[PDB]
């Protein structure tokens, strides 16, 4: 077999050239396919052409930025020097212009829309003031991140709610995610028979979790997920000035759960300051996981609002964390270390898919068991409360009434009208005490009732609420911040960073509160821009 | 900022006094609410008044006992000294009086009741003698625990079975337990849809286990369950004289499963002697968990008899363990250490509920898999036995037919009549070879047949059996002693105390037999006290 | 007291005699039962009499072989010495005779049958040559385990396929295996209700796996499975010249799953050489457990073909592994140690049954999760492929269409005619990418379409394929080689022998391919001996 050995040696000598040639040939074939499809009918082949164009543009941009970073910085330095020199008066000029513009927008637009939007703006101010008052170090507060976070949220709201392009873009994206979630039905139908719809939750909503986890793992292996994470994290880091580790964690948490978000930066956990740890936990609690987005979309919640709230919850988390537990130490991690994310230990794509699918057994089992236990407890609590209230000739007392009369101020400050604040209060209580899925199931119930068109009031009891209150509740409920999630978080952050355990338990509770406040802040900005039908 | 710190310092300085005043104010407010409810009506509000009064009595008694312990001991000491001084001659008088009393009670009551009751007494003597003969160390036997355990069982049975208020109270307790455990359906309907009734066992009974684990974890956290466990264990420790750790475990096993009961003394498990480990295993095997008690009462099994058997098994299990495997070494665990129980890791109530719910996944999976395997084996064994018995023109041969003749003597000695002894023996075989759920299902079928009415003998076969034999079967079947369940217990304990892996396996097989005989002793006593229809 | 000790001492002294008497009495009772059964009616008792005669014959044979081994070796040695003395020249005569017989058989038999069988023989030659060409160490290959492996495959296929009694015996065995596995359904009807048929896969098919696991655990404890495994493995070890441990594993894999097969030699697993590990992984990938035999016979696949396919894949895996990755170093496992399989530690039969049943939870959960994930990915891929194909006016493009043209040559070489090669290719692709369950489901549909009748081509698409192509596809698909099943194999082997984790992952992929080629070999021979309908 001498000839085989000689050929093997020759291939090893020029393996790189052969690989490059093969990849170029494949790329040429793909481009030929795309151009042929365009030739046959450009109108029908538009989406493929658009995808190809954007991919090529992004690849070229990345290559050019990698090649000429130093030269770009050298070119841009003189303008930075001039601006730094003129800052002493430019800062006053810019702040005055910003205040004038904000006042003009408030007066004109908000007054035109109505009183509720103005109340929402007031509620935003009140939330920021209160979270400032109970801040860990009120004196040692750095105000750049807070204002930049609120500004980013407001700009995202303006782009996505008050503009045709962004609104249509996010509607299309939500429709695509809804269409994508329908493919797990094939596997669920195979495994659980054609009657899997008889037990809707266990046999239809959990397979969605499994499929989304698998595809998420595959994407993380390929490297697209890290690409998007870096792209958003650079924007947040440049504009807000937060530390690289917390910024990357907040960017990554838009797609990942609270427990599996910190793993993006494992090695540097022991070396993070207290503020960065608290910011990590807050960003964990104030956003949801893309894997369970399918479950909420299944139940009739608006996918566009879910996506927009998830996008807007990162600046909110960072701003509220910086305000609540400000930085009083010197960060140790640098940008290069933080941006580098240690990929998983997967040999090939199919090993990644298998690992991702197998990892979700514990997720689904715990989800089901927790739902059973929590709803049984809820029914028992309702029965006991009714029994106790029957003593005073008031057998209607229940968890719902207490939640309605307890969380009313929070729902009102967000800008919900007086009548619907009580229903939003019930939803907020559901989210706070039980996981956010019960609350989203009841929101699905209410939105379905409104869509059916039945009578609004029956026996002096309101049945449904407006579209605006539904949007505000959609924004306010988009988070994992509930008491049950507290312990499971602490353990996780102790597992990765045992040496910091004494610190974690110190801030965990504070982090959870910040999480909810973050959600509320987004809802306020949602409430300030939506108009009354 | 400084003002906030000053206010916090001021609160901290008076933190104890202000906090105590606030909690007392809340308690006084609750008392005022109770008073208001009683004022509104005295019939509807009666149970709340009763529960409040009993709680006040117990808290007052507990605090008074704690404060004045030394005075009580000082007052008690002289009487104990006098009794010890005169015991040398008083012991014979006491023993003679007890023997005279038992003889008089037997010859009057049991002779009036009938011969079958006297056969139960004979069977009790036979079971105790057989336990003594096949004992690990017959020479080194401590007789006080045996006599005291049998006396406690007899006294409890005489108090409950032969007293109408006791019977009524225990029936009411069982009904409350059933109604409370019926709330799991609220969570099971949500998770498994409105069609959860279609797959009865899979989607109704296992949620009961999950919910019971959740509630039990919550109660262990709050510290309520440990209170009753200590109070019940104290009387056993004082009267029988068993060691503190085994008394605590035996008391805990009344309403906790065999798998979870040793967790009460988990820290001290490695230091337990062999005898105490055998007693732990036996006490676990003899008693059933509270979760299954909800299901069984639904099947038609008497509630009063189920509760009485569960309570009576603990003294029987301890007495049989002390007789079967007597202790021959000095214990190394103090009463204060053993009685004290501390929660592992539960930050708040909801973390405790979540952990309690997540701990039951392995339990439910193992239960389901063992049922599938063992019932498939039963079907195969029946088909093979019929095939083999077809050679002799007896195709009726099956598992039940052979078990009927194999286990007849135990049923006969327990007190059951001759004709019904075979019917009871079939159930005893079902319980010994398969979980108790199947045996209780068959017993419920027989109870339903008896209640509906009809011919006693449709043909040579007998349809149903008397009420007394159903009571005796209800007592004799109340245990977890199965061949199939022997494995997981060995798996369960070794995890808590791996260091004792050698010893755990040594005494498991004898612990299973001690549990079965413990069940049979309680059945013998129940058959002694019951009267023929 | 002392008398009991004296009796115990006497019992200890006479324990051997007591055990011998007990077993003699039991055997005599069994023989008396058999005699009575035969006397009463011989026709009814025939199957029991035959089983008794076979059992007693094997017991006597084993006793004679064990006791009189030395004399047998003494009588055999001189003949072996003479054979070795003459072998230097006898070698060429034996080889020439074998080649001449092969040529005469090929001319006289296959040529009469038709072209396709000759092509299948060519395909067998091509597959063996290709395996040799892409070999880890082509220069150092031992050719005994290839020629002998193919010889054993051909001989067994000839006996089973070209003789009616063998075909009928294997069909009967398949029917019995189906009947025996049928009891799992009756055992799972209790747990999953009477409506378990509604969810066919999850509820009917998995309990089959649980029942098979518990049954095989029982048999491993008793020791019949080990007896059969040794008996079969010795035939391979003496003839092919393979090592002991890998021969034992290959012989055990005939009726044991890939995950549970290494447990036979688990204690010696870390010391196995690299080639022995490769042959331990290949032999798993080319055989199906007995649990799926019942399901596949239920689908309508021929039972004789399934059993013959497994038995023939047993030698083929070893032959292909030895040609693919030849052994390069001396093994360190003795035959005596390798053959001995340590019995289960379970105290009694039911403990071992419980352990075996518990072990299967992970397996069933992983099967369900992987099926859901992979079928979802398949649906998404089909949608994407149709979307892409629509651009070129070809909306029919799908996974099946691509597989039909990708895998056609493999189907053609096996002997399938031209038109049916594409249909076989679709099944081959389904089996390679997803588990063989779906491939056999499609094959069952294709069998049923033929059995029902109807037009061969309802349109330009063929509905069903010939019977011979169904037999060839039955042989080709009988394996566990999947891209999704590689992960669990690696996870199991690393867990059993962590020390070798570096090597296992190195040798997994080459094993998977070596699995499929082995299956193809079993098909080629099956294609070579089968006459067209
Ligand atoms: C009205 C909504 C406005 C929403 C945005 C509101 C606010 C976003 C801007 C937040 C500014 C916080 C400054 C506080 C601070 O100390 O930072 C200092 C730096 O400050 C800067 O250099 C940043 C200057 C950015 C201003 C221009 C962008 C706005 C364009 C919006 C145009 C949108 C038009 C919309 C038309 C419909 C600290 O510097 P350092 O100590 O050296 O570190
Ligand atoms: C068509 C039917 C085909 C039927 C059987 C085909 C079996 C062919 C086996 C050929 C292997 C040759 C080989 O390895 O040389 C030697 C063995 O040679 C033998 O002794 C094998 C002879 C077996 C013939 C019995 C037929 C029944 C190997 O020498 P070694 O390396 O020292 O070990
Ligand atoms: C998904 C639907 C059916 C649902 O009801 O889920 C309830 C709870 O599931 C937790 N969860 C989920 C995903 C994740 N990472 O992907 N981490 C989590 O913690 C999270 O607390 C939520 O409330
Ligand atoms: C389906 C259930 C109710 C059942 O039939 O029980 C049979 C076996 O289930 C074990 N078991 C059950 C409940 C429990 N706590 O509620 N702890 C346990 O250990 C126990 O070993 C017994 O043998
Ligand atoms: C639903 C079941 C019966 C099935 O169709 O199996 C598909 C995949 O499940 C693996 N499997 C299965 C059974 C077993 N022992 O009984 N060992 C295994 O490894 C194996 O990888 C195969 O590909």
């Amino acid at each position: 077999e001498r000839m085989c050995g000689r050929m093997s040696d020759f291939c090893r000598e020029h393996k790189t050239t052969l690989r490059y040639i093969i990849w170029g040939i494949l790329i040429a074939g793909y481009l030929a396919l795309v151009i042929a499809a365009c030739v046959m009918n450009f109108h029908r082949a538009l989406p493929l052409f658009v995808i190809t164009v954007v991919a090529i543009f992004f690849v070229v941009w990345d290559h050019l930025m990698a090649k000429y970073e130093s030269q770009i910085a050298r070119f841009l330095s003189p303008g930075q020097r001039l601006l730094d020199s003129h800052w002493f008066w430019l800062k006053w000029v810019i702040w005055g212009c910003l205040i004038l513009g904000v006042i003009l927008w408030l007066v004109f637009d908000t007054a035109k829309l109505g009183q509720q939007q103005l109340v929402s703006f007031g509620g935003l101010i009140i939330y920021t003031s209160l979270t400032f008052l109970f801040s860990k170090h009120p004196t040692k507060v750095y105000w750049r991140p807070v204002f930049w976070g609120i500004g980013l949220q407001f700009l995202l709201g303006l782009l996505i709610l008050r503009t045709e392009p962004g609104f249509m873009a996010f509607d299309w994206l939500g429709k695509q995610v809804q269409t994508f979630l329908g493919y797990s039905d094939a596997g669920a139908s195979f495994v659980f028979g054609e009657k899997y719809t008889d037990h809707f939750f266990a046999f239809k909503v959990l397979p969605i979790v499994i499929f989304f986890s698998t595809v998420m793992s595959m994407l993380y292996y390929l490297g697209l997920m890290q690409w998007i994470i870096r792209k958003v994290g650079w924007v947040m880091l440049v504009t807000m000035g937060t530390s690289p580790v917390e910024s990357v964690v907040a960017s990554g948490n838009i797609f990942i759960g609270q427990t599996e978000s910190p793993l993006l930066v494992r090695p540097y956990l022991p070396y993070v300051t207290k503020s960065e740890l608290h910011a990590i936990m807050t960003a964990g609690f104030s956003t949801i996981a893309g894997s369970v987005l399918g479950a909420y979309i299944s139940f009739g919640v608006s996918s566009s609002h879910l996506l927009t709230a998830s996008v807007m919850s990162a600046p909110a988390a960072l701003a509220i964390s910086k305000l609540f537990w400000p930085e009083t130490e010197t960060p140790k991690i640098n940008l290069k270390n933080a941006m580098k994310m240690e990929s998983g230990d997967s040999r090939n794509l199919l090993e990644a898919a298998t690992q991702g699918a197998s990892s979700s057994i514990s997720l689904v089992a715990n989800i089901a068991v927790n739902l059973i236990a929590f709803l049984a407890l809820l029914s028992f609590m309702n029965s006991a409360l009714s029994w106790l209230g029957n003593m005073f000739d008031y057998p209607q007392l229940s968890f719902e009434v207490i939640c309605s009369y307890v969380f009313m101020p929070f729902a009102f400050m967000m800008g919900v009208d007086w009548q619907d604040s009580f229903m939003v209060a019930k939803l907020i209580g559901y989210k706070t005490f039980f996981n956010e899925f019960v609350a989203y199931q009841q929101l699905s119930k209410l939105i379905s009732l409104r869509q059916v068109g039945g009578p609004k009031f029956v026996d002096g009891v309101q049945q449904y609420m407006s579209m605006r209150s539904e949007a505000i509740s959609t924004y306010a409920l988009c988070g994992f911040a509930n008491f049950g999630s507290l312990g499971i978080v602490i353990g996780g952050l102790t597992s990765m960073a045992p040496s910091r355990k004494r610190d974690i338990t110190a801030g965990a509770m504070r982090a959870l509160i910040a999480g909810t406040i973050a959600c509320f802040l987004t809802a306020c900005i949602a409430g300030m821009l939506t108009n009354t039908p």
